[PDB]
């Protein structure tokens, strides 16, 4: 029930009713720590609760990450064997800067193919010249790589330092769907190229895709047989080795090894068959045992690199913190957005120092870790030093591994993205505004390519985030019957106007974007057209004294001159949406004010938050024509003030 | 007072007592009228009441307009006969297609130096030829200034046509005061070279303004000093005759032609003495006299202008509507915005046709025409048949004068942009965020140039914008006492929290930007730390689960499980400023009822809107778990149905 009975109260009574009122040691230990989570939890690491889970799940991430680093590494252009490196040198890293305990960082499809895209555009594959020229290109790629990797790597700890971890909130769902569902596209157009053998030029620049789809179109009769048929064959077995693992999953402790069981099949018969040397089907190559020394960056490509480097990091990022968020629902323990991000880029400058290229965290490598039982990051350091071994010894074995079948891996490692497209469906029913964005996101970075087209579609986000505040749902209240709750009249029809008194609210806040909108559909919706009348009694105001004027030379009620009285005597603003005053703001309802009372009609404001009466009166807002009583607290105050004084 | 007595009201209730629920002639007519007032204001002109004034008028704007065109386009790097084509070719066009009768269309400082620096960049000037090579570069810049009118008419047009007239109140009051006064500073500087008669290479790009300024002072000993003394004295006489006209105002119906004074006399002086051949003062050259015949643009231009083209219109654009909006309030007409984009493009257009450069309206000569007397378009008109008398005959009378003086101009018309200082100063005590956005427009305007000046300020602006919602004013509120209006408790010391009831206000709306910071705002100033305490629960009930399942092999309550059990019974949330919920808001309210309810605190919304509550129905955001019972209208109703439903 209700019995609330007190006086009218207004912004002055109510604030005499409220009395309106306005290192050394110890932290370089706490920020050593926050900087190095590993000396808080390795060691309180329980050895026979989770060593292990930790250890198998290691294992299955290296088992996993062996393929999927070599792939990566074909899409970004390089050699496959730096591939290798990746899964062990910011792995290792993020074992040390690291979180989140249940995510893998590695080689993803997205920074692949934004590093494989700036390879492509600072290292165009030329057919003129054959081998000298292939060497010189891979190394020079292999240095973009490594600049673009440490640049990123920079540019990502300088945003954790100054604390920038909410730059992805920028980000919002509905455009990175889009934009990964377009870099899966990307990344099926480049790897057709493997699948069918044919030999194309380096596209580069907007609308890259349709020109690479087109070429591919026309060279199609020229495809290899053979390249073809084991790419099938590959993709075939993926797919039913992933199928069959995700059918009986809870049988099984670990999931099937399908693609190092495809990898080395390929490579045996490779072997066994002679496929390079008779079907002329394409082989990664030769892969080098040991050790990279490091390598300082090149910075003369800083200049070429930034405006893509920086981009690239902020998707990664995005990426992480997305994933551990979601473990960390899974597991009850929080994720430092900026811990994250500076491990992240601790990692990428450690490895474009280590001969690397960016890397981020995968989803199904990250579910397959957890799925098999690990607990923290400690499982990821195991999986590194697998990949070590790998590195060190067992990397010449992979000789005479076709290269289609790496392409087909990634061909079936893109379900989910294009999955993706059910979710794009999905929008038409939910929110028209996200199916748009994501639509603009999807265009733009098919078109314009991913590292325009991220501007573009966060350009166009914060665009329409503006736009949806330019078009609020203005309402006319009215008294809900016997009651203080005012609402919609054109929505509700049992809601009836107070006699004499409008209510105007409205949803979305007053700023300068949308000020002049609401002063125009205040004056449209109150029922009388304020600026005709307005200049009416100013034209009759001047007549009169210009008779005056003659009169004297020769020797203010609406009423008095004739013009129609609106039906209301006040009017009621609801300015319950209204977050922050501004200049614009300001001048807006001063203007509101001047206007309404020179058509004879007392404007009162209701339902004014802490922050905006404290912004009115620093912004002088208030003087001796408008008083802080006008102010009121709630509507239904208002209203009663105005019916209680109504002029004669 | 108040005597509001009801039954409590959820939404169900409230909908239950609300009733809620959902050419040919004439037009073609309507449309040619409204794209032509001409044919609506002219025939009632009243010949009696406003002849005169408009002889008057348009008298006094053509002799502010004969040396203002000169100047200008002069500024523009264009000969400075081509300027008196704009005073003729796009001010007659707006005598038919112009909604506003109180702003004089020309040739404007801000539009003039963006001109200058497209002619500039498609035409550097170069020492090494000098004669031919000059008349090939104003031929030159001639087509381009002609193709950029083109483009910057057609985008307007094109923009009229579909009633973008709204793309203005994106241009904050800040954020073009602070890119007129960068404007006005490239002026001054670009107009030092002909004050001191220096010699300088055409610089292009960014930093181009600190180059040319550096330039500027190591070349400064070759200053000659005839050109410098005849550049100071036409300064002192401008001034001066500025002055004397601002204080005795009254006096003359009139402005004194100082302008017009100081072009005749310099002219004279330079005659008299021979100041071209003795002292080397630089000279305006030859005015053809006649009309030229329309040239068509030069598309093959149209990939150069374009990015510097649409810029410009929209720059215009926004000045024009400025004035017109201002003199509207001065006089009680409304201007369409559409129709004025729409005459603004085709005066743009037909002046590209007809050799001429882009247009806008000019403060000064617009307040001249409104002392002076003018009342009407007709005023303007008269002003461009003026021009045509001096483009006939009179053009050949200015072959001797001083280039430097033309300079001096600008530098005397440029005082209220450099006032705009005071401005500047003053938004240190109202809005720091406009002072903010005033110094990023400034400096991205002077450094990376007013084409990309203007972008930057624009996406900054945005981004502001953006930023301004993810910094609201988070409130735990609590009840004034013996009232329903409930108030932040940190800033009303007297306002007492209700025992076991929470209520949460953000002065912003939840949207995808700040969904993240509300709730951890929420969790945070909720008194519990609710992720703490879940984990725990989480962390307790697996471990008697699991023990359960230990004895059944061998063989919920927070007070069970010994947690601390919160103050707050039920919390409530004020969504007063929701303006709309997309699907990161619905999920950011889900992931709180659930996250509450498992901490055992019941979760109630309390005023909601009308598009709020439709677009939560629409994305399925109700269910069982989530009822309509708990969406309720007043905070105070919230609370008293907590109060009534205290868990055991
Ligand atoms: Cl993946
Ligand atoms: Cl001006």
């Amino acid at each position: 029930d209700y019995h609330m009975e007190r006086p009218l109260l207004n912004q002055e009574h109510l604030e005499e009713l409220g009395r309106w009122g306005s290192c050394s040691r110890a932290r370089a230990y706490a920020l050593l720590l926050q900087h190095l989570p590993v000396l808080v939890w390795l060691p309180r690491y329980p050895v026979r609760d989770w060593l292990l889970g930790d250890l198998l799940s290691g294992l299955s991430v290296a088992i996993m990450q062996l393929p999927q680093g070599l792939a990566y590494a074909l899409l970004a252009g390089l050699p496959p064997v730096f591939g290798l490196y990746s899964s062990f040198y910011p792995v290792f890293i993020y074992f040390l800067f690291g979180t989140s305990r249940h995510i893998s960082v590695g080689t993803f499809a997205v920074m692949s193919v934004m590093v494989g895209s700036v390879t492509e555009s600072l290292a165009p594959q030329a057919l003129n010249d054959s081998m000298i020229n292939e060497t010189a290109r891979d190394a020079a790629r292999v240095q973009v790589a490594s600049t673009l990797s440490v640049l990123v790597g920079l540019f990502q700890v300088g945003l954790g330092l100054i604390h920038f971890g909410f730059v992805v909130t920028y980000l919002s769902e509905p455009l990175v769907r889009g934009y990964t569902t377009a870099a899966a596209v990307q990344v099926f157009v480049s790897q057709l190229k493997y699948v069918f053998g044919l030999h194309l030029s380096s596209h580069s620049g907007p609308l890259s895709l349709i020109y690479t789809v087109l070429e591919v179109c026309w060279k199609l009769p020229q495809s290899k047989v053979g390249t073809v048929v084991t790419a099938a064959v590959a993709g075939v077995v993926l797919v039913v080795v992933k199928l069959l693992n995700d059918k009986l999953q809870q049988q099984l402790p670990m999931p099937i090894p399908g693609e190092l069981l495809t990898l080395i099949g390929a490579t045996g018969i490779s072997y066994g068959m002679g496929l390079k040397h008779r079907f002329e089907v394409d082989v990664v190559g030769n892969i080098p045992a040991g050790l990279v020394p490091p390598v300082a960056p090149n910075t003369q490509l800083f200049s070429k690199l930034v405006g893509s480097a920086f981009t690239i990091a902020v998707v990664g990022f995005a990426i992480a913190i997305s994933l551990g968020k979601i473990f960390a629902l899974r597991h009850g323990y929080r994720v430092d957005s900026n811990q994250e991000l500076v491990a992240l880029g601790l990692s990428n400058l450690i490895g474009g120092i280590f001969q690397c290229f960016p890397v981020s965290c995968s989803m199904s490598r990250s579910l397959v870790q957890e799925s098999t039982g690990g607990n923290s990051q400690v499982a990821g350091a195991i999986s590194s030093l697998f990949i070590l071994l790998i590195i060190v010894k067992l990397g010449e074995l992979f000789h005479d591994l076709p290269k289609a079948v790496l392409a087909a891996i990634i061909i079936v490692n893109l379900k989910g993205m294009l999955r993706q497209l059910s979710d794009m469906r999905s929008l038409w029913k939910a929110n028209r505004a996200d199916l748009l964005i994501w639509l603009v996101t999807f265009t733009a970075t098919i078109l314009l390519n991913l590292d325009l087209g991220l501007v573009v579609a966060v350009i166009f986000s914060l665009l329409l985030v503006v736009v949806r505040t330019q078009m609020p749902h203005y309402s006319v209240l009215g008294q809900v019957p016997d009651t203080d709750i005012y609402r919609d009249v054109a929505e509700y029809s049992e809601a009836k106007e107070v006699r004499g008194v409008k209510v105007f609210r409205s949803s979305a806040t007053v700023y300068f974007a949308n000020a002049e909108f609401y002063s125009d559909a205040l004056k449209q919706r109150c029922g009388v057209d304020v600026d005709f009348l307005i200049s009416q009694k100013k034209k009759l105001l001047k007549k009169q004294e210009q008779l005056k004027l003659k009169q004297l030379q020769k020797e203010s009620t609406l009423k008095a001159l004739g013009l129609p009285q609106p039906d209301f005597h006040s009017l009621i603003l609801d300015l319950g949406a209204l977050s922050f005053v501004d200049t614009v703001c300001l001048k807006s309802l001063k203007n509101i004010f001047h206007d309404f009372r020179e058509i004879e009609v007392e404007v009162y404001m209701a339902a004014c938050h802490s922050p905006v009466v404290s912004q009115l009166e620093a912004g002088h807002f208030f003087d001796a024509s408008i008083t802080k009583k006008h102010l009121f607290a709630s509507v239904h105050d208002a209203v009663t003030f105005a019916l209680q004084h109504p002029r004669p």
